[PDB]
């Protein structure tokens, strides 16, 4: 109701008033904190619409103006008549930027206002979706000098005509289970890869096979498309000191682009709204490369550095982990593909959070996600108390469509 | 109601029922999570239920629930409360209580060990001098020449809140910090304020980088008193690195015995405001936190200078490199001197096995992810990918305000 957050490294105390405008629910109760769980009608719509428009018109400093009232009237009339309503371009651009501004798990938010928004509300077919996505990918990649972007397909209507991108990211590598029993490629993508082969994809059956897009337009059955290979910028991974590192045959793609979330603005639901920024290095070197359920390369790198792997207390895992991460950052930098390291990224977020407290009265942040997955306490976010709550406009999770889709 | 937690690395799903026995509050509401906030006189009326529920837990655990002995103990405690406003725990209840507070401590990665806790009952203690003696015996027993043993010493419980026993130190063993006129700090900056108090109370400070603090001890609500732990009872480890011969020349060392002395033990409604407890270190506590926090010894720069890392840009990951070597050094030093220490890989693996075992046997294991996950190498430890549920069970360890803010000076 008037909350304080302390930074334990610096002693700075900040006060949060923004949480009073909190809308959705957290998962937590007074008896039980769910902070570390990954996923914890016309009547309904007008309140949601009003609340959003009120925040839109106050942001442009015309709250209570005729233009404010007139728009509220017009949206109200349109909902009564058509049971939905259409956002103005300005309202759409504002809402998408704020969905990012509100993303409590995103360390990269200092950038929130520089999002490029592509309005794909005129799209009608999976083929249109594919053209729109290719242009997004190329615009955002920008020869390695990456730029934030989102592409917004038509909103949900009766729930039977959803646009969806079936892929979880625009760019990801396939996964195949072997006769052997091991996994070839990225183990995270095995089920989706099976859906693609099931739908006709000719799988190359390599380690780093860029998956086809599977696109669903207007609630129709999804269709398959291959992104032009020349549009998928990749980086081979080398180490600035270890000659042998390149012989692991490792590479990653430059563009991180989340494609399976739902964007809710003023009550309306944009179920296909892929968005991309650029990588923080640990995302690849720690998660993609080192998670036991991902490419899982810690053991091989350690073996090549010739460390004493007999006992955990030599910190051989920790040594190999730092080196993999050095290689990731070095490789992206040498090829001039935008990347940020966790020190720089978290320092930036702390400056952002201070701005947001000063100018907005708050910044919802989820500590579990904001603190990098290596070297936590040496980054400034570790010691920063944070309050996690849900503001709207927002990005939300939604079920994988192959569980939902009547074929 | 059943609550499921998932592990994202293995896909194992567990079901929590234990949360149904949750009593205290989390700080969280349906609108706000306070999972990353550090900090979240009893009448007869409130006391009997709290006593009753504790004694029911105790009697269940010994398979005597509903026995004549159980019922007599309830009646006995009941009368004692209405007649004297409080009650005294049997020794077995105190032991069981103290083990449970640890079992229930959701920020503790070390809990696989909870059932091996040496409890020293110091409820007959009446003076600060008595406290000193009890604490020296704790330290010597727990140190055991490097082969560390868990232990807790329990002084008399709160009565009217005007007669509290308190250990004013935050740990039994910690190093002084001295703020200098030039703004710099000598020793441990975490302990500057407490060092000022000790000096104000009459301690002659050596003013070095690693001076062991005196104990400042309050018995029966009296003004506290200073005592020097016998130097021969303070086990220390000089820090060296297995490959880098210049590391020793940094002048680093640390004490072997981690001993938390400022918490409150609640059992069956009763409040034990002095209850120092100790185990052994996980290496990261010294190497990541005590050495590398900026508001602590802050050695990252100096170590990286010596390794001659590229310090011109954070993206060389020079900080991460110095951090690993420092932590390698801490573990190597303790092992070489035969003083118990655990690395974070080993400790988190143990905790995950503990936790699964707790789910099967107990129906839950409350855990605080923010604290359980280590401050380096988070995700290559098996706790990172483990969903946890955080809730509060009694008996428990609780925070209490520092006694210098609340103490009524007798003079
Ligand atoms: C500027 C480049 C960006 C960087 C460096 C960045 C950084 C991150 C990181 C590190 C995570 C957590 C992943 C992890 O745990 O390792 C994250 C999550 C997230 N980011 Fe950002 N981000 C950026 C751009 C964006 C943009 C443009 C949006 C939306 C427009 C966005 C919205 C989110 C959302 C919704 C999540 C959480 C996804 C989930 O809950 O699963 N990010 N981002
Ligand atoms: C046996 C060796 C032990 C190890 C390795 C161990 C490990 C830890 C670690 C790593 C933390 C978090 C400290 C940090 O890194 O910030 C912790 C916190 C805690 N531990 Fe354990 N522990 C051990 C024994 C015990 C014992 C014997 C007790 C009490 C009987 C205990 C109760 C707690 C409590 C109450 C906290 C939270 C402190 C706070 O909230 O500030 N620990 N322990
Ligand atoms: C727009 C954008 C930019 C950027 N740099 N990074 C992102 C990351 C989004 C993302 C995607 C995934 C897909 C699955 C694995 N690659 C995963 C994550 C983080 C997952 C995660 C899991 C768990 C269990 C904890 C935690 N802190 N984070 C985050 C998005
Ligand atoms: C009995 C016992 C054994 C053991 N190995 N470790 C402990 C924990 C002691 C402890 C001591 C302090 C005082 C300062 C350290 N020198 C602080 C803490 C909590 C540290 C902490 C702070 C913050 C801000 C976040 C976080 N995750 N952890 C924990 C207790
Ligand atoms: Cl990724
Ligand atoms: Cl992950
Ligand atoms: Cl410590
Ligand atoms: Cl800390
Ligand atoms: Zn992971
Ligand atoms: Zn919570
Ligand atoms: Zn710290």
């Amino acid at each position: 109701r008037f909350l304080k957050v302390k930074n334990w490294e610096t002693d700075v105390v900040l006060t949060d008033t923004l949480h009073l405008k909190s809308t959705l629910e957290t998962g937590c109760t007074e008896h039980i904190c769910m902070g570390s769980i990954m996923l914890p009608t016309k009547d309904q719509l007008f309140p949601l619409a009003k609340e959003f428009l009120d925040q839109y018109y106050s942001s442009i400093k015309r709250f209570g103006s005729k233009a404010h009232m007139d728009r509220l009237e017009e949206v109200n009339k349109e909902i009564e008549s058509t049971s939905t309503y259409q956002l103005k371009d300005t309202e759409l651009i504002y809402g998408a930027k704020h969905a990012w501004r509100n993303a409590s798990r995103c360390v990269g938010r200092i950038q929130w206002s520089k999002l490029q928004v592509f309005d794909a509300r005129d799209c009608t077919t999976a083929h249109g979706m594919f053209n729109y996505i290719c242009n997004h990918v190329k615009y955002a990649t920008n020869k390695g000098n990456l730029r934030s972007a989102i592409t917004i397909f038509p909103q949900r209507t009766d729930g039977k005509h959803d646009f969806r991108v079936w892929n979880s990211q625009l760019i990801r590598y396939a996964g195949y289970k072997q006769p052997d029993g091991s996994t070839l490629g990225d183990p995270a993508n095995v089920q989706f890869t099976e859906i693609c082969i099931q739908q006709g994809w000719k799988a190359p059956r390599g380690r780093f096979d860029v998956l086809p897009l599977l696109l669903q337009a207007n609630g129709n059955d999804p269709e398959l498309f291959q992104i032009p290979p020349e549009l998928v910028l990749e980086v081979p991974i080398r180490h600035p000191k270890f000659d042998w590192f390149k012989d692991l045959g490792l590479k990653w793609y430059g563009l991180p682009a989340v494609s399976n979330m739902l964007l809710e603005i003023g009550g309306l639901e944009f179920s296909a709204c892929p968005f991309s920024g650029w990588y923080m290095g640990t995302e690849i070197g720690v998660r993609d490369y080192c998670d036991n359920s991902r490419y899982n390369i810690l053991e091989e790198v350690a073996k090549k550095m010739d460390l004493d792997m007999r006992k955990t207390s030599s910190l051989w895992k920790d040594q190999a982990l730092v080196e993999i991460n050095i290689a990731v950052l070095y490789s992206f930098q040498s090829d001039k593909v935008t990347i940020v390291d966790h020190h720089s990224a978290t320092e930036s977020f702390i400056k952002h959070m201070e701005n947001e407290y000063r100018c907005r009265g708050g910044c919802p942040a989820d500590w579990v996600w904001i603190v990098p997955p290596m070297s936590g306490s040496i980054t400034p976010v570790f010691h920063q108390e944070m309050l996690n709550y849900r503001l709207t406009p927002s990005f939300e999770y939604q079920p994988d469509p192959w569980n939902t889709h009547v074929w």
